[PDB]
């Protein structure tokens, strides 16, 4: 029901579109006008400092599209694994945004490595979630969240500074989710899959 | 004071001087998409100021993604649905950059109503392509329900090919293998869905 946020979120990705492909200068010009305009907007209504929020809503550069986040969706005996932050004290399957010169499944791979030592592979397209659909709270950004399935084939349980347990738990059992990293909807919908794995995938 | 009515105004009046002065088709969308917004602010808080959303950036950290890119993936009677492109003259699946405040289906709902008219539903998740500006390309099936074919400015000519009538590819918006592969899904259905 706050309107403005993706009003706001709309003006500045035209901006940027703008400062891309625009050759006339006086367009451009215009352009950044805008976004600098969807800065100080940003700025004043989350009392938040206008180069922080230049750095965090407005230094993307090409078109702009949703970001990706990228789930890894893992199963043993029927329990999803999943990684618990030390910092937040919450839990979430391995994944994240996904870096730039890397696949999906390369993503997959790397964090579910880090986080918590399992090498896996036999990847499967599972779901795409659009995250400020039914969103708890306003976002800044917009995200598309790539859900994968991976076989664990190697490596060891291992913790780190940023991970501090690695368990796999039953639908009935589920720890505390960081709401942030996977919605309680995202993971029955994953032991859906679990229970049929020919069911059709979701792409909201 | 309330302060979005002076920025919502600044922004209005820049969008009618680019408006007005551009002679770039693609700035005059831009424009005109932001007099659209603009139009659509004004006519809502009569009189309250904006709700302050203090937590807004609390975890954000301006960390950058690959770009994505959606394919609409439309067969009828085993004929792909192409669009002849304005930037080269060559075919492509209708698509294109994924726009903030959509969801990948309502992506592909509107590239395939904007590029030949047709409205579609009855969506399907195909692959996600990227062979490593990066991309995720997202190739989405969908079913005709309503609409009719329509050329435009940008788009010369719509057109449905079979496999072995294919017109020039535009290389860059999809490749040989990835049409292959769309193929490959209508004649095998539940074929291994594709993810690089
Ligand atoms: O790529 C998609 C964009 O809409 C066009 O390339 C821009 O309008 C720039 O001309």
């Amino acid at each position: 029901t706050i309107k403005w946020i993706d009003w706001v979120k709309q003006i500045q990705s035209i901006a940027q579109a703008g400062l891309t492909y625009s050759k006339d200068v006086y367009d451009i010009e215009r352009f950044q006008q805008l976004r600098d305009i969807s800065i100080s907007m940003m700025s004043h209504y989350t009392k938040t400092d206008w180069e922080v929020v230049e750095k965090l809503f407005a230094s993307e550069t090409g078109y702009q599209t949703p970001k990706v986040d990228i789930r890894a969706v893992v199963f043993q005996n029927e329990k999803l694994l999943f990684v618990k932050e030390k910092s937040d004290g919450k839990w979430a399957l391995p994944g994240g945004w996904a870096d730039v010169g890397y696949t999906p499944t390369e993503v997959a791979a790397k964090e579910v490595f880090e986080e918590t030592g399992y090498e896996v592979d036999h990847f499967k397209l599972l779901a795409i979630f659009d995250k400020e659909k039914h969103q708890p709270s306003p976002s800044a950004t917009h995200v598309y969240k790539i859900f994968i399935g991976c076989e664990i084939i190697g490596g060891e349980k291992k913790t780190s500074i940023e991970t501090e347990e690695v368990e796999f738990f039953g639908e009935n059992e589920l720890p505390n989710l960081s709401i942030a990293r996977n919605t309680e909807d995202q993971i029955k919908e994953m032991f859906a899959y679990m229970k049929d794995p020919q069911k059709e995938k979701l792409i909201d």
